[PDB]
């Protein structure tokens, strides 16, 4: 189900900019990361909220945003590669950083990202 209600204006950007014609499970994977790569500004900063479910603890970590991972994962989320430069690399869910201040292009596409989670909508 979703947890929040639509905002029209997203949806509109979803639909004409970022779905367009797919139609399938693979299209509209694709479509969502090719226009994050396109759209956020790499790189970046943010918060990683790195989860150990094991431990149950969590690591808030500062890292550069590298870009987009590569597509090996693309069906089922959508990861980006993240560096601490204190390098070590690692593969993060976007849904997992919280950007610091970020160009406006790069806060919305992360945003509308968010959004399409939070409607619970699925490639
Ligand atoms: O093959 C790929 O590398 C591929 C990549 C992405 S991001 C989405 C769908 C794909 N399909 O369907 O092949
Ligand atoms: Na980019």
């Amino acid at each position: 189900m979703a947890s929040v209600e639509r905002d029209e204006t997203r949806e509109h950007r979803i639909e004409t900019e970022i779905i367009v014609d797919a139609e399938d499970k693979e299209e509209r994977a694709m479509g969502w990361y090719y226009y994050l790569d396109d759209t956020l500004e790499f790189p970046f900063m943010g918060k990683w909220k790195k989860k150990s479910r094991k431990t149950s603890t969590i690591e808030e970590k500062t890292v550069e945003v590298l870009g987009m991972a590569p597509d090996d994962e693309c069906l089922k989320d959508m990861y980006v590669e993240v560096a601490d430069i204190g390098d070590d690399v690692y593969t993060a869910k976007l849904s997992d950083i919280e950007a610091i201040d970020v160009d406006d292009d790069t806060q919305e596409a992360i945003a509308d990202w968010l959004y399409w989670l939070a409607r619970g909508y699925k490639f």
